[PDB]
C-alpha cells in the first residue's frame, strides 16, 4: 500500500540510435567549432555499412564530413568487420542543404540576438527529483550507470568480448511521500548486450550479475527476490547497425528523465541552440533544478512552449506535486523574475554556442557532469 | 488558483516526419496483406527528392517498394516539383535486410505464438482521461483537428493555395477536479501551414481564424483574450521534406497523448506485433480506456515494461491520480484478472496482423475511428 513499480531504460554509445545522436552531435560541435552562429538540423541514420547524414545546415564553417563521421565511430568502438561495424571502411554518404530561407527570414534574419525567434513551435519540459543527488530518478541514473559500466569493462580489457552495443533497464519499488517518491527496492533488471562469437552464455550471465550490476547497484537495493534477465536474447552476436536501423531522436526517453516528468517530443542531436526542443528543454531542466536544490519543492515539473518566429514562451506551467508549501501561481511568479526564456537569452544563460554537444549524447544529457542546466541558479524572491 | 496552462501539438500528413510514419505503415500493411506474420521494422528517411527505406523485414510477401512508397505519397497530396515534391518523380532508395537471426531466434523462432517473446526490451504507457468522450486530453484532439481541417479544405478545393506540411498547436487553461481535469478555455492556438507563392499573408491569416479555427473549437473555448500565432513565420513556400528533414518516429508524442500521461520512448509506425513499442502501447490504452469507462476511475496511466525473449511484462503499475475509490493495488488485480499482455495473446485480441496501420500514422494513434484498442473490455470483478 502507498507503493509501485516503476521501470526506466537507457542504451549505451553504440546503440545504433544512440551512434546517430553521437555523430549528429559531432556534427554540430564542428561547425560551433568554427562558426558559433551555425544553424544545423542534423539528422543521421545508421544501417549495416552506413552512416547518412540529412538535415540542413547554415554555416560558415568547412567541416570534413568523412573525418568527423568515422572519429565518431572510432571512439564507440566499431573498428573491425568482426564487429559488425568499422569507421574504416563504411560508407558515410551527406544529403545536407542549406537552412530553408523561409524558416532563416522567420526566425533570425535581421534580429537582434536577444529577440531571435524560436526555430520552431513545441512544447518542452524539465523535471527534477530530490530522490538522488543530481536531481534524476533512480530508476534512469542506474540504467545509465549500467551501460557507462558495460563500456569500461570493454575498454579496460577485462570483459573482452563485450561489444558496444547494449540496453539495461531497471524497475524499482517505490513508496509514496508526501508527493515526492522514495525508492525502497530493485525488482529487476535487464542487461543485453552485443558479443563475440566464443562467450559463452554462462560466463557473459555471471559476468553481468557479479562485474557489472554488483558494481553499480548498491546492494541494499537487491534481494534474493530481485529479477535479473541478462542476456535473455539468448544470442547477441549480430548488433550495431547491422542488427537494427538507427536515427538520430529516437531516444528521447533515454536522454530525458526515463519516463518520469513528461516530455514534449523534440529530439536534441544535431540542433543548434535556435532549436528550441533543445535550449529550452536544457532551460526548463535547469529551472526545475534550480527550484528543488533552492529548497521550494521536492519534486517539480515545468512546461514551456513556442511558436516558430516568436521570442517568449507562449505558455509556461508549473506543477509541484504537492511537495512545495507555495503554490504553483507563487512558483511561476519567482521563476517568471529569475528566469528569461527567450531562446537568445537561453544561450547566453547557458553557452549554448559551446561545442559540448557530443558529450551530452550519451548517458543522458541531465544528471551528469556540471553542465550549465545542471549548475542551480540562486534564486531571488 | 487550481488553473494551469497546458499545451499539446500535432501535425499534418505531409509533415516530412509524419510523412515517413505514414510510409513505414504503408509498407508494413503491404507486407501484411500477404504474409500476415511478416517480421518488419521498416524506418522511413525523407530529404528532397528522397524516400529512403532502411530496416529489416523477414516475409514471405513480394512487395513493390516503389509502388507502394509513392503511391503513399500521392495519397499525402505531393504530386508536383511545384509543391516542393512529387511521388511521380522522386527518389526511392531501399536499405532493406532480413532481420537478424539472432533476434529471431531470441523471440519467436520455433515458439507457441501465445508464447512468443517481447521483440524488445522497454516500456510503454496508456493513458485515458474523462476530459472528452473519446477519453483523450482536449488540447491533442483540437490540435489535431485543426490539421484534419487544413487537409480537408486543401483536398475540396476552397484554399486551393494550401499544401500537405503543417502545424498545430494548442494552449488550454485547465481546471482542477478531485485528481481529473477540467478545460475551461483555448488560451493560445499556433498553425503554420505551407502555401503557395501567389497568397498573402491576410488572406491565409484571416482564412485560417474564420475557415479553420472557428470550424473546428467550439466558441465557447474561444475569446476576446485568446492569443492566435496564424503563420508566425511570415512566410512557409518551401515544406515537405525539402524544407526539413523527415524520419520514422519523431513525432511519438503527437501520436499518443500531446504529452500527458506519460510515454516510454519507442515509436510506433514501420512495426509488426512482435515489436511490443506498439502492441503493448496498444494493449495499454486499451486497459487504460476500459478502466474510465468502466466506471472505475476518472483518469488513468497504466506503464508495462518487457525484456526481449519474455513474454509476460516484468512489471505493470497504475496511478489513477486519486480518481478512483479503488487503490491502484485493487486495479491491478481487476487489469490482471481480465488482461493478458503477452504480445501473443495482444495480436488475438486486438487483431493486430489486419493490415491498419496506415490509418494510424497520422492523426494520432488513439481517440479515433473505433480501433480495437479503442472499444473497451466489459470487465469482471
Ligand atoms: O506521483 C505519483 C504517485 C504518488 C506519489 C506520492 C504521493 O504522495 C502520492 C502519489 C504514484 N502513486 C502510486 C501508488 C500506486 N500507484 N501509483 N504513482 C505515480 C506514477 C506512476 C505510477 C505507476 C504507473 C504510472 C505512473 C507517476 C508518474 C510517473 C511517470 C510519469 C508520470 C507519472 N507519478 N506518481
Ligand atoms: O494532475 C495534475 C494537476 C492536478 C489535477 C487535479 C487535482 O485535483 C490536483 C492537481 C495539476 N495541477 C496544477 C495546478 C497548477 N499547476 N498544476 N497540474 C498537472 C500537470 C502539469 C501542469 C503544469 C505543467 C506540467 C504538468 C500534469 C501533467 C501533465 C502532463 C504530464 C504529466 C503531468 N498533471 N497535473
Ligand atoms: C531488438 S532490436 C529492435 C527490433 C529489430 N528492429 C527487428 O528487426 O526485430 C532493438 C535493439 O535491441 C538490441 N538488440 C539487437 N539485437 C539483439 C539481440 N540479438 N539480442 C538482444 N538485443 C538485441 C540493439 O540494441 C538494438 O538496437
Ligand atoms: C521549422 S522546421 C525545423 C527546423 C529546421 N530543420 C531548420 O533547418 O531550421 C520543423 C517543421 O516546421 C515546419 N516548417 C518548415 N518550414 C517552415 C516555415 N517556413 N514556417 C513555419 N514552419 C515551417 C515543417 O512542418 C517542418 O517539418
Ligand atoms: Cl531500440
Ligand atoms: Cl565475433
Ligand atoms: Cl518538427
Ligand atoms: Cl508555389
Amino acid at each position: 500500500e502507498g507503493t509501485f513499480l516503476f521501470t526506466s531504460e537507457s542504451v549505451g554509445e553504440g546503440h545504433p540510435d544512440k551512434i546517430c545522436d553521437q555523430i549528429s552531435d559531432a556534427v554540430l560541435d564542428a561547425h560551433l567549432q568554427q562558426d558559433p552562429d551555425a544553424k544545423v538540423a542534423c539528422e543521421t541514420v545508421a544501417k549495416t555499412g552506413m552512416i547518412l547524414l540529412a538535415g540542413e545546415i547554415t554555416s560558415r564553417a568547412a567541416v570534413d564530413y568523412q573525418k568527423v563521421v568515422r572519429e565518431a565511430v572510432k571512439h564507440i568502438g566499431y573498428d573491425d568487420s568482426s564487429k559488425g561495424f568499422d569507421y574504416k571502411t563504411c560508407n558515410v554518404l551527406v544529403a545536407l542543404e542549406q537552412q530553408s530561407p523561409d524558416i532563416a527570414q522567420g526566425v533570425h534574419l535581421d534580429r537582434n540576438e536577444e529577440d531571435i525567434g524560436a526555430g520552431d513551435q513545441g512544447l518542452m519540459f524539465g523535471y527534477a527529483t530530490d530522490e538522488t543527488e543530481e536531481c534524476m530518478p533512480l530508476t534512469i541514473v542506474l540504467a545509465h550507470k549500467l551501460n557507462a559500466k558495460l563500456a569500461e569493462l570493454r575498454r579496460n580489457g577485462t570483459l573482452p568480448w563485450l561489444r558496444p552495443d547494449s540496453k539495461t533497464q531497471v524497475t524499482v519499488q517505490y513508496m509514496q511521500d508526501r508527493g515526492a517518491v522514495l525508492p525502497i527496492r530493485v525488482h529487476t533488471i535487464v542487461i543485453s548486450v552485443q558479443h563475440d562469437e566464443e562467450v559463452c552464455l554462462d560466463e557473459m550471465r555471471d559476468a553481468l550479475k557479479e562485474k557489472v550490476i554488483k558494481a553499480v547497484v548498491p546492494a541494499k537495493y537487491l534481494d534474493e527476490d530481485t529479477i535479473y534477465h541478462l542476456q535473455p536474447s539468448g544470442r547477441f552476436v549480430i548488433g550495431g547497425p547491422q542488427g537494427d536501423a538507427g536515427l538520430t531522436g529516437r531516444k528521447i526517453i533515454v536522454d530525458t528523465y526515463g519516463g518520469w516528468g513528461a516530455h514534449g517530443g523534440g529530439a536534441f542531436s544535431g540542433k543548434d541552440y535556435t532549436k528550441v526542443d533543445r535550449s529550452a528543454a536544457y532551460a526548463a531542466r535547469w529551472v526545475a533544478k534550480s527550484l528543488v536544490k533552492g529548497g521550494l519543492c521536492r519534486r517539480v515539473l515545468v512546461q514551456v512552449s513556442y511558436a516558430i518566429g516568436v521570442s517568449h514562451p507562449l505558455s509556461i506551467s508549473i506543477f509541484h506535486y504537492g511537495t512545495s508549501q507555495k503554490s504553483e501561481r507563487e512558483l511561476l511568479e519567482i521563476v517568471k523574475k529569475n528566469f528569461d526564456l527567450r531562446p537568445g537569452v537561453i544561450v547566453r544563460d547557458l553557452d549554448l554556442k559551446k561545442p559540448i554537444y557530443q558529450r551530452t549524447a550519451a548517458y543522458g544529457h541531465f544528471g551528469r557532469d556540471s553542465f550549465p542546466w545542471e549548475v542551480p541558479k540562486k534564486l531571488k524572491y
